[PDB]
């Protein structure tokens, strides 16, 4: 009671919505979700409380491995022991396991402390200094993301030997405190009246209505009669749909659209015909409609929360029986579908099936053949499940029972196929459950890669308690990195009234499961409060006083006790492994752009060089599209690295955290092309020609022999971003949104416009980069053509995984991004990846675009 009331107020602050509002609804669906999901999450917290010390490391500090390891050389390593400032530098091989390194550290400890030790290497974990990152398991050193980054950057790994008893003390510290088919009457509803309708009084009001099973219409859309415009329109009329009440599928939704005629659209509404407990809905309903900016089937089945102004359509769902009618059980359904005649198929008719299954829209007579051959499909082409599901007649219960009988015997599908089955175009709760079963095999690394999309799938759900929510909640409770990000993906959409109820409930369920992680997340949101307040002080001050004056005004504001306490010693929302220890106030600043984004610098004494990190607080712009583009780029880099192609990419973090608010990870020792190209006086890189400025900057940052590898880092990262921006249609590319690292790595920032946005983005080649690739020479086709090979290679690797990109982009349509909503945007990708052509055909096409970019590049060399 004493702690439960505090935990409840902590949860409420964390999610920015009071838990009392959930109870004020008096909603049974909400209440049952809160009881059931708190049971599931506390069970998980208890399971975690007893975990072994190595399993607790797997929960808190999951391994960050290189993509090639997933599923030789000398190396200097510095190792200290927890509780001592003394350290030991020693040489190891890139192929040695952490155990060998730990055993070597223990021998070099026994020889200094003159004592034959009791502790063994098996009792220790290697922590990365000043990070929530560990090195454990049977993997060679080079296979870890930390050691791998240290070899490229030439840096020395600094590890700490943490004992098993210390790891177990962290676990203890973070403890949680103690029958339908008989009804053959046509489906009908009574459109009674409307409220708060704001429309043109010269026009008349109409109510269109469709019956949907996801994207497909169950029957033709019906329309209401015209009634003069006013705040309270009255109809009191019965609308009949060409479908039997027995034929209505389980996941069927009634979609409404209120509009004016002489074509101004006013509002929309949806609802499920079956409630969460499978009962057919009866009685009067008040539908608080959403404003339209015609019928919207993919829209939310929950009403508009603002009842103080939303227009409300009043409907009556008739009583089709004297008793409540529930949806038949799986046992009753499987028996109907179990009986299903099998006919013999011709060998000439079997050639037509194998061709269209491997070929993708179908013709009317081909669907007839796909359905007839459903049994041969299940047993020889099980990967064609989604084609068959689309040919099934969801408005004819005999077909649906027959399909579900095959589904329950269907072999498990590869992850790529399951991702397709999560699309709104497959709304059956059993299809969704078969897809989740096939996704259970996803590794925590694959899960995390597609986590963003899986969160958008939750918006397509028809009911609060679903298999996907339980799967995502179960994975978040067993891996703290997944839990961290799943929290921030939901927390960032709390300002959207259509998703606030579901996301606030899922966040509450997680907080029951991890009380310690709630405190860690609160500390992060508290920092975000102070950052918003400090960015507001800057947004105002910057437009009166000069940039250097506003900087010391910001620095004094940051030096207040409330700021110094809130902004220090927290986990980075961008990376849970990165600890943000001491704010370096004098190092902080802000951009002179419209939204004045804050650049907050941090340092750590325990972490050293790796502890010096930056975060950019952005308020005013929507960070969702950058986050998606960056994840897509990082996916391309994982795909390329899996084929042994490392193109030296820079997928920095970017996380939306609230309404037009979010963080971006600063990439240090990097500058924009525009700033290097300023060609300033008295500095190192000043050149005779501007085409040299960038190569002279690389020359000053990488002296002598370092330059040759800096040019190769540039070439590889160039080839990678040329392909990525081409495939993704990233336009609006200029010198101020292209940055380069002191290492030679080139990268892109400011991903506001992608997928052509409506024009087709060509392949781009800047001659300023071509000059760096050619090592400052006018003609160097040896180096230039290596670059063209790196490009062709990168492009062909991505095409082999084009379906993965298409399925992921299809799931992202749920997010509501203005430049990603319909098939028109997904078309840009099929064109850029040339997915309908053969490899030699698509490479030939790609070669033409690269040559066309080269002709465009010579138009600036000749000048
Ligand atoms: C879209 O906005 C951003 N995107 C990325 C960065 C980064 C920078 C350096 O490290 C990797 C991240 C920063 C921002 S920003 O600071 O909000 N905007 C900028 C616009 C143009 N030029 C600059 C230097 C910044």
């Amino acid at each position: 009671d004493r702690v439960k009331k505090l935990i409840n107020s902590q949860i409420s602050l964390l999610i920015g919505k009071g838990l009392h509002e959930f109870d004020s609804l008096r909603d049974p669906e909400v209440n049952d979700f809160r009881t059931k999901m708190r049971q599931f999450c506390e069970e998980a917290a208890a399971h975690r409380q007893q975990l072994g010390w190595v399993e607790w490391l797997q929960y808190s500090f999951p391994l960050q491995l290189e993509p090639s390891a997933r599923g030789n050389r000398a190396l200097l390593v510095n190792v200290k022991f927890e509780g001592s400032e003394e350290s030991f530098t020693f040489q190891v091989s890139t192929k040695d396991m952490p155990l060998a390194l730990m055993a070597c550290a223990l021998r070099k400890k026994a020889t200094v402390f003159r004592q034959p030790l009791v502790e063994q290497p098996e009792e220790y974990a290697l922590q990365v200094n000043g990070r929530h990152e560990y090195l454990y398991g049977n993997y060679p050193l080079c296979h870890f993301q930390y050691i791998c980054s240290c070899l490229h950057s030439g840096l020395t790994p600094h590890l700490t030997m943490v004992h098993s008893s210390s790891i177990l003390a962290m676990r203890d510290e973070q403890s949680n405190p103690a029958s339908l088919w008989s009804l053959e009457q046509p489906f009908s509803i009574e459109l009674i009246e409307g409220r708060k309708v704001n429309a043109d009084e010269r026009m008349k009001l109409v109510v269109q209505a469709g019956l949907f099973h996801g994207n497909e219409m169950l029957c033709k859309t019906v329309s209401s009669s015209e009634v003069n415009v006013c705040s309270e329109p009255v109809w009191k009329q019965r609308l009949e749909f060409d479908i039997s009440v027995c034929d209505l599928p389980r996941m069927a939704r009634l979609c409404f659209a209120l509009y004016a005629v002489v074509d101004c659209p006013i509002a929309w509404a949806n609802l499920m015909l079956f409630d969460y407990k499978d009962q057919l809905k009866t009685g009067e309903r008040c539908l608080y409609m959403w404003p339209s900016v015609l019928l919207n089937p993919a829209g939310t089945v929950r009403g508009n929360p603002n009842t103080e102004s939303a227009a409300a359509l009043v409907i009556y769902l008739p009583e089709v029986a004297p008793h409540p009618v529930y949806f038949p059980a799986l046992e009753k359904i499987l028996e109907l579908g179990r009986h299903g005649e099998r006919g013999r198929i011709t060998e000439e008719e079997q050639l037509q099936l194998r061709e269209i299954l491997e070929r993708g829209e179908l013709y009317e007579h081909e669907k007839d053949l796909v359905w007839k051959m459903r049994h041969e499909v299940q047993e020889h082409f099980p990967e064609a499940l989604a084609r068959l599901l689309l040919v099934t007649k969801w408005n004819k219960h005999e077909d649906v029972a027959q399909m579900l009988y095959l589904l329950c015997s269907w072999p498990e599908l590869p992850v790529l196929s399951a991702l397709e089955l999560l699309d709104f175009s497959f709304p059956d709760c059993y299809v969704g459950s078969f897809a989740i079963k096939s996704l259970r095999k996803l590794t925590d690394d694959e899960l995390f890669q597609y986590l963003l999309q899986l969160v958008q799938v939750l918006k397509y759900e028809s009911y609060l308690d679903c298999e996907l929510t339980k799967f995502l909640l179960g994975r978040a409770l067993a891996n703290r990195k997944i839990g961290h990000f799943l929290f921030w993906h939901l927390r960032s959409e709390m300002h959207v009234p259509s998703v606030a109820l579901r996301f606030g409930l899922i966040m509450e369920a997680y907080c029951r499961g991890s009380t310690h992680h709630m405190k860690v997340l609160m500390k992060q949101g508290e920092a975000l409060s102070k950052l918003k307040a400090l960015n507001d002080f800057v947004k105002v001050s910057s437009q009166k006083t000069t940039k250097p004056q506003t900087k010391e005004m910001m620095h004094m504001c940051m030096r207040q006790e409330t700021y110094m306490e809130a902004l220090s010693h927290l986990q980075s929302p961008l990376d849970p492994s990165t600890l943000l220890e001491e704010v370096c106030v004098e190092q902080c600043t802000f951009m002179d752009s419209k939204m004045k984004p804050l650049w907050i610098m941090y340092s750590s004494e325990e972490a050293g060089s790796a502890g010096n990190v930056g975060i950019i607080f952005k308020n005013g712009d929507d960070l969702r599209q950058d986050m998606l583009t960056l994840q897509m780029i990082q996916l391309m880099d994982v795909l390329w690295k899996q084929e042994g192609l490392d193109l030296r990419m820079t997928p920095y973090g970017c996380l939306p955290t609230g309404d037009r608010t979010g963080l971006i990870e600063v990439v240090l020792h990097s500058d924009t092309i525009a700033n290097i190209q300023l060609n300033k006086s008295n500095m190192a890189a000043t050149a005779a020609f501007n085409k040299d400025a960038l190569l002279n900057w690389l020359k000053s940052k990488n002296p002598g022999e370092a330059l040759d590898r800096a040019i190769e880092e540039f070439t590889l990262s160039c080839a990678g971003y040329c392909v990525a921006t081409y495939v993704l249609g990233i336009g609006d590319r200029h010198s101020d949104n292209i940055m380069i690292r002191e290492s030679g790595q080139l990268f892109h920032i400011d991903f506001g416009h992608f997928l052509g946005n409506r024009e087709r983005v060509p392949f781009i080649l800047t001659y300023d980069f071509v000059h760096v690739i050619q090592q400052g020479k006018t003609n160097n086709s040896e180096k230039f053509e290596r670059f063209r090979g790196y490009c062709e290679r990168a492009y062909t690797i991505l095409r082999r995984h084009g379906l993965l990109f298409l399925h992921l982009f299809a799931l992202m349509r749920a997010a509501g991004l203005p430049e990603l909503s319909c098939s028109k945007d997904i078309q840009y990708l099929k064109d850029s990846l040339a997915l309908g052509k053969t490899e030699e055909e698509a490479l030939k096409h790609f070669r033409v675009k690269f040559n066309e970019a080269l002709r465009e590049s010579w138009k600036t060399k000749v000048n």
